[PDB]
């Protein structure tokens, strides 16, 4: 009886195995755009993905992860609210059963159809496992998805999903360029938070871009054909794998833009 997104093991149950679920800096949150304060001392984000080396795509039973070689400074996030260099290790998405829900963060209570998370770890801690034990260990770049025009740079991801339908399946996934998933503007909100799945560790500087990307209805429909279950188990569609907004508590969301 492990955690998931069903009626009996979903987000409202997670605190029983992971008491930090009720902690002081949990994610996601609602971004109230009128209360977020412009911080002119924030620097522009630096997204340096030209040398990124993707390796594999994995259905882990909760989402699918596109994994990268993080044994060198190849794809890094710097600047913005960050001190130091954060290396890209994986990206994944959260999405809904319907276009009206799916994102984890919300904007003035608006839910997007999906949300992309590009996960990076602070190189001063040496590896990801040590980084998640630190309050400034991770930087997650969050990007909202709305349904409209197709995102051409997403299609290579969509087309491999048939090969990783069920939990525990992986496939080679080399030469994928995550620059094709970015919007035009890098304007962002930022706040201190957590992993949005167990173990819910309070180790993330969240950087959420204001500009969503557009994906097509056909692209998101293919996300919804994935399975939470393993092969040869009863089919449960991988949909609504999002945690709802958590209390902001004693935190301020800062904006990079006026
Ligand atoms: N929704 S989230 O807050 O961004 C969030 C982000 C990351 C995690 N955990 C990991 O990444 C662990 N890990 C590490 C290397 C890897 O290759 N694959 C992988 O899974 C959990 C939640
Ligand atoms: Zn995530």
């Amino acid at each position: 009886h492990h955690w998931g997104y069903g009626k009996h093991n979903g987000p409202e149950h997670w605190h029983k195995d992971f008491p930090i679920a009720k902690g002081e800096r949990q994610s996601p949150v609602d971004i109230d755009t009128h209360t977020a304060k412009y911080d002119p001392s924030l620097k522009p984000l630096s997204v340096s993905y030209d040398q990124a080396t993707s390796l594999r795509i994995l259905n882990n039973g909760h989402a699918f992860n596109v994994e990268f070689d993080d044994s060198q400074d190849k794809a890094v996030l710097k600047g913005g609210p960050l001190d130091g260099t954060y290396r890209l290790i994986q990206f994944h998405f959260h999405w809904g059963s319907l276009d009206g829900q799916g994102s984890e963060h919300t904007v003035d209570k608006k839910k997007y159809a999906a949300e992309l998370h590009l996960v990076h770890w602070n190189t001063k801690y040496g590896d990801f496992g040590k980084a998640v034990q630190q309050p400034d260990g991770l930087a997650v770049l969050g990007i909202f998805l709305k349904v409209g025009s197709a995102k051409p740079g997403l299609q290579k991801v969509v087309d491999v999903l048939d090969s990783i339908k069920t939990k525990g399946k992986s496939a080679d996934f080399t030469n994928f360029d995550p620059r094709g998933l970015l919007p035009e503007s890098l304007d962002y909100w930022t706040y201190p938070g957590s992993l949005t799945t167990p173990p819910l560790l309070e180790c993330v500087t969240w950087i959420v871009l204001k500009e969503p990307i557009s994906v097509s209805s056909e692209q998101v429909l293919k996300f919804r054909k994935l399975n939470f279950n393993g092969e040869g188990e009863p089919e449960e569609l991988m949909v609504d794998n999002w945690r709802p907004a958590q209390p902001l508590k004693n935190r301020q969301i800062k904006a990079s833009f006026k």
